[PDB]
C-alpha cells in the first residue's frame, strides 16, 4: 500500500501559511516559490496507517502566479487560509484561488482556514456559508477559525480534520491514501530518498546514467522499459520531478529534491555553465521567458482601421475570472503560430492581457481582455476583419484557446448548467450602421446550423452565419469548399454503398455526375476533427495524394475522388496475376513520390 | 474672450476630472490640445516586436535635446494624426501612448516615432524607425518635415545658433554590413556637407553606403 498524498496550502499574501504549517507539524520571511516539505503522520488509532503528506506551501504574492498551475494536481488535498482579521472582505479576496482550485483540480477537497483569530470578526462564517459554498467552487469540506504561533484545541481539531479528510479521499471510490503499487516503485522511492543526501547541495539534479547506475547497483529488478512508468508515478507523488518530453533536452536530468528547482526558477521573478541552454528551455517551460509577467498591465490606445459592424467579427469568452497563468500560456501559444497565410512576420504589441498581431489593415487580429459595465465576470473579446484572411485567423485563434482550456483548465468546461465558460458571438442585425451588437450564445447558433442564416422577429432582415461565426460553417479554411447540396446524390443508411468493408465509414456517392467516396465524419464529437483534417488536406495538392473535392456540415462529411480499382491490399489478395513488373514499379514509384512530397512539407505519415 | 482668467480656468477644468457653443467648446478644446485626451496616456511603452530587424532593412533618425518641451509630444501626436500617409485612402493601425504614435499600414509600410532613452546620456531622444523601402522613405520625409516645422513654429529657441544648437539631429548608419551592429551615428549637417558625392566611406574605403539608404530626405528619394 502506498501511504503518500499531497497536501497543498493555498492562500493569499500575508495570510498565515508558513506559520500555520510550522504549528501543524509542531516544528518550533516571505515565501519564494512553493517551499515543498513533507511531514509523516503516525496515526495512533487501531489502523496505525503511517501516512506521509508532502506539503506545498504556495507563495501568496502575485508575481509567481504564472508557475503555480503547474503544481496543482487532482490527487491532493487543499487548504485555503484567509486572515480573519480583515474580515468580510478577505473571504471575497480568495475567491480567485478557489476558482483556480476548481479549474485545475475539480474534485479535490478544500479545508478553509481562518487565521489571525487573536486579532478580532468571526462572523465571516456568514459569507462563507452563503456565497462560498456551492456556486461554482471546489467542494468545501471543513472550515476552521484557527490561530497560529501556538497549539491549542483549535489547531488540534484542524490537524485531526486534515488527517481524517485525507484518508477518506475516494475519487470515484478509490481511497487514494491506501491504493496498491508494485513493490519496486516504493523501493525506487527509498533509493531516491537516500540519493537526496548523497548529491551536491549546489546542484541536486541527477543524471539518467546515474539513475541507471543506481538502480543496477542495488537489487531493484526494474527493467529499462519499466523505468518511465515508475519515475512518472514518483513524479505524481511529488518525490522527484522530471520531464520526459523530448522537445526539451532535460529528459536525461531527473530533478531530485524538487523544492530547490521551484525556488531557483522563481528566483528571477524577484530580480553550472553547462546547462545554460537547458536552463532557458525549462525557463520557457515554466512560462518565464521577454518576461510574460510584468508587462505593464495597461492597454495601449489602439485605433483600429475598421469600425462599422459589417467589417469586423467579434467573439467573446466569458468566465468568472481568468485562471492563474492563463494569459501567459495563451500569449506563448499565439506567438506567430497563427499566420494569415500558410513567410511574413507580423507586427506585435504585447501587454499583460493581449497580443494584437497585425499584418495589414485587412489582416489583423487583436485578442485581449475587455471589461463590460455591470458585469463582474471577465471577458476575452477577439476582434478580426471580415475578409477571408480574417476568417482564417479567427479559426486558428479559437482552436488554440479551446485547446488550451481542454488541456490545462478542464474544470472550466465540466458540465453540471452555466458551464463557467460561455462563448458568445456578436452579430448586428442593425445593418452595420446602427450598433449594440446582439449577442448569441455559440451553442444555440451551432444548433442553428440547419439553415445557413439567422433571422429576427421581423424576418425581412437576415445575416449569413459565415459573417458571424465562420468557424462553424466551413469558411475559415482557404478555398471555400461547401458542397452545393443540390448536386450530391448520397445515400448514407444502406450498407449497399459502403466504399468497402473496413475502410471506416467511407461510403460511395455520385457528386456532380461522377462517382466519389464520401466519409461520414459525423458523430457526437464536434467539428474539431473534421476541421483538422480539412486544414491538413486543403493545402497538399500532389498527384500521388488523394484530392479533396468538397466538404459538408449537413451532415459532417468529406468528399474525395474515387479510386476505381480499390486498395492495393485487395489486388494482392484477389488478382495477383494482374500485377506485372511494370505495374509494380509504377506503384512503388508513385508511393515513393507521395512520401517524398510529404516529407518535403515536414509531415510524418505515421503508418503505411 | 474678455477676462481671460475665466477662459483659462474653465479650459483647465476637465484635466482634473451654454448649450449653444458645445461645438466651439470642442474646437477650442482641441486648439488647447485637450482633445482622446493627449495627456494621461499611461506613459508606458508597450512592447513592440517590429517585423524587420537587420540594420539594412530599417532607417533610424534621432533628435537630441536636453528635455522635451512642455507640450511637445501632444502637438506632435496631433500633427502626425494620419496626416502622413504612405500613399497619396487607407486608414492605418495606430497605437498611441504619451510619447509615441506608431502608425502601421503593412509589414513594409510602418512608422514608429517615440522617445527612446540611452545609457550614460541624460539628454532626451526622439528615435524614428521606418522601413528601407520606397513607402518608408516617403514616410520618413513627411515625419521629418512635420517635426522640423513644429520646432520652427513653437520652440524657436531650440534652433537658435550661438554652438551645440540644443537640437542635434543624428542619422544612424551601419557600415557593418547589416549583420553586425552598433550603427555609427553621424550628425546630419555633416552629411549635408557630404552631399558633394553620393556615398559615405570609412577609413577603409572598400566599404560604402549610399546616402539614400541613410537620409533619403536630403537626396531627393
Ligand atoms: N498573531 C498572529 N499572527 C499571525 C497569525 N498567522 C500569521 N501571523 C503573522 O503573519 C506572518 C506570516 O507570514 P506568511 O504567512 O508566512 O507569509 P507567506 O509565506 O507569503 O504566506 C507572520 O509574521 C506572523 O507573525 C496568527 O494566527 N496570529
Amino acid at each position: 500500500p502506498y501511504n503518500r498524498m499531497k497536501l497543498m496550502i493555498v492562500g493569499n499574501t500575508g495570510s498565515g501559511k508558513t506559520t500555520l504549517l510550522q504549528q501543524l507539524m509542531k516544528t518550533k520571511s516571505a515565501t519564494v516559490g512553493i517551499d515543498v516539505k513533507d511531514w509523516p503522520i503516525q496515526i495512533r488509532d487501531k489502523r496505525k496507517r503511517d501516512l506521509v503528506l508532502n506539503v506545498w506551501d504556495f507563495a501568496g504574492r502575485e508575481e509567481f502566479y504564472s508557475t503555480h498551475p503547474h503544481f496543482m494536481t487532482q490527487r491532493a488535498l487543499y487548504l485555503a487560509v484567509y486572515d480573519l482579521s480583515k474580515g468580510q472582505a478577505e473571504v471575497d479576496a480568495m475567491k480567485p484561488w478557489l476558482f483556480n482550485i476548481k479549474a485545475r483540480a475539480s474534485s479535490s477537497p478544500v479545508i478553509l482556514v481562518g487565521t489571525h483569530l487573536d486579532v478580532s470578526k468571526a462572523c465571516m462564517s456568514k459569507i462563507t456559508k452563503e456565497l462560498l459554498n456551492k456556486r461554482g467552487f471546489p467542494a468545501i469540506r471543513d472550515y476552521h477559525f484557527v490561530n497560529a504561533t501556538e497549539e491549542s484545541d483549535a489547531l488540534a481539531k484542524l490537524r485531526k480534520t486534515i488527517i481524517n479528510e485525507s484518508l477518506n479521499f475516494k475519487i470515484r471510490d478509490q481511497l487514494v491514501v491506501g491504493q496498491l503499487i508494485p513493490d519496486c516503485y516504493v523501493e525506487l522511492e527509498k533509493i531516491i530518498l537516500s540519493e537526496r543526501k548523497n548529491v551536491p547541495i549546489e546542484f541536486p539534479v541527477i543524471d539518467r546514467k546515474r539513475l541507471l547506475q543506481l538502480v543496477r547497483e542495488n537489487q531493484l529488478q526494474l527493467d529499462e522499459n519499466e523505468l518511465p512508468h515508475a519515475v512518472h508515478f514518483l513524479n505524481e507523488s511529488g518525490v522527484l520531478l522530471h520531464f520526459q518530453d523530448p522537445a526539451l533536452q532535460l529528459s536525461d536530468l531527473y530533478f531530485v529534491e524538487p523544492k530547490w528547482l521551484c525556488k531557483i526558477m522563481a528566483q528571477i521573478l524577484t530580480v553550472p555553465k553547462n546547462y545554460m541552454t537547458q536552463y532557458f528551455k525549462l525557463l520557457e517551460k515554466f512560462q518565464i521567458a521577454l518576461v510574460p509577467s510584468s508587462l505593464s498591465d495597461h492597454r495601449p490606445v489602439i485605433e483600429l482601421p475598421h469600425c462599422e459592424n459589417s467589417e469586423i467579427i467579434i467573439r467573446l469568452y466569458e468566465m468568472p475570472y481568468f485562471p492563474m497563468g492563463f494569459w501567459s500560456r495563451l500569449i506563448n501559444r499565439l506567438l506567430e503560430i497563427s499566420p494569415y497565410m500558410l513567410a511574413l512576420r507580423p507586427n506585435r504589441m504585447y501587454w499583460r492581457q493581449g497580443i494584437y498581431l497585425n499584418w495589414s489593415p485587412e489582416a489583423y487580429c487583436l485578442v485581449g481582455s475587455e471589461v463590460l459595465d455591470n458585469h463582474p465576470e471577465s471577458f476575452l473579446k477577439i476582434t478580426v476583419p471580415s475578409c477571408r484572411k480574417g476568417c482564417i485567423l479567427l479559426g486558428q485563434v479559437v482552436d488554440h484557446i479551446d485547446s488550451l482550456m481542454e488541456e490545462w483548465f478542464p474544470g472550466l468546461l465540466e458540465i453540471d448548467g452555466e458551464t463557467l465558460l460561455k462563448k458568445w458571438a456578436l452579430y448586428s442585425f442593425n445593418d452595420g450602421e446602427e450598433h449594440q451588437k446582439i449577442l448569441l450564445d455559440d451553442l444555440m447558433k451551432k444548433a442553428e446550423e440547419g439553415d445557413l442564416l439567422v433571422n429576427p422577429d421581423q424576418p425581412r432582415l437576415t445575416i449569413p452565419i459565415s459573417q458571424i461565426a465562420p468557424d462553424l460553417i466551413l469558411a475559415d479554411l482557404p478555398r471555400n469548399i461547401m458542397l452545393n447540396n443540390d448536386e450530391l446524390e448520397f445515400e448514407q443508411a444502406p450498407e449497399f454503398l459502403l466504399g468497402d468493408g473496413s475502410f471506416g465509414s467511407v461510403y460511395r456517392a455520385a457528386y456532380e455526375g461522377e462517382e466519389v467516396a464520401v466519409k461520414i465524419f459525423n458523430k457526437h464529437t464536434s467539428l474539431r476533427l473534421l476541421r483538422q483534417e480539412l486544414v491538413v488536406l486543403c493545402h497538399l495538392h500532389h498527384p500521388s495524394l488523394i484530392s479533396l473535392l468538397a466538404a459538408g456540415i449537413r451532415p459532417r462529411m468529406l468528399v474525395m475522388e474515387l479510386a476505381s480499382k480499390g486498395s492495393l491490399d485487395r489486388l494482392l489478395q484477389q488478382d495477383k496475376a494482374s500485377l506485372t513488373r511494370t505495374l509494380q514499379h509504377r506503384i512503388a514509384l508513385h508511393v515513393a513520390d507521395g512520401l517524398r512530397y510529404l516529407h518535403s512539407a515536414m509531415i510524418i505519415y505515421r503508418d503505411l
